[PDB]
């Protein structure tokens, strides 16, 4: 009985724990409830008629010696590398988060780029258009979320146990 190991990254306050709460719990958080460390949580769904059990991570970034974050992508067949689409310093840092990956994970895991928070449109800073064609020129899917209202969340999680099962 196999548990499929999906990392989630990004600049602390982008929602990756509110992610994690939609995915596993169908949850949100306004007052966030984010780990203080690493957590990792548990989630059973039906892909291509078939039932994949997924064990989802999410880290503070507090911590950065060489054991924990070895230990955080051991195993590691996905990645959702998150940024926050009103925050643009969320977004130049998804390089900083796409060479984390390279440095520390398997050379073939699949990487999603996560545009999280996309209820808050007032307040964009990220055009969909160039995340989109950053996403596509360094190989990554992409998707725009929003935790608060839940839009794609499941969607962004299916598309990448897709590739991954
Ligand atoms: N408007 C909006 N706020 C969000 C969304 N996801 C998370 N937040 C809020 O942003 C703050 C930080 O989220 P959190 O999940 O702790 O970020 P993390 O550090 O990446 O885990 C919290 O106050 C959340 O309630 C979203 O999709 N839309």
């Amino acid at each position: 009985d196999y548990l499929f190991k999906v990392v989630l990254i990004g600049d602390s306050g982008v929602g990756k724990s509110n992610l994690l709460s939609r995915f596993t719990r169908n949850e949100f958080n306004l007052e966030s409830k984010s780990t203080i460390g690493v957590e990792f949580a548990t989630r059973s769904i039906q892909v291509d008629g078939k039932t994949i059990k997924a064990q989802i991570w999410d880290t503070a970034g507090q911590e950065r010696y060489r054991a924990i974050t070895s230990a955080y992508y051991r195993g590691a067949v996905g990645a959702l590398l998150v940024y926050d689409i009103a925050k643009h310093l969320t977004y130049e840092n998804v390089e900083r988060w796409l060479k984390e990956l390279r440095d520390h994970a398997d050379s073939n895991i699949v990487i999603m780029l996560v545009g999280n928070k996309s209820d808050l449109r007032h307040l964009r800073a990220v055009p969909t258009d160039e995340a989109r064609a950053f996403a596509e020129k360094n190989g990554l899917s992409f998707i725009e979320t929003s935790a608060l209202d839940s839009t794609n969340v499941e969607a962004a999680f299916q598309t990448i146990l897709t590739e991954i099962y």
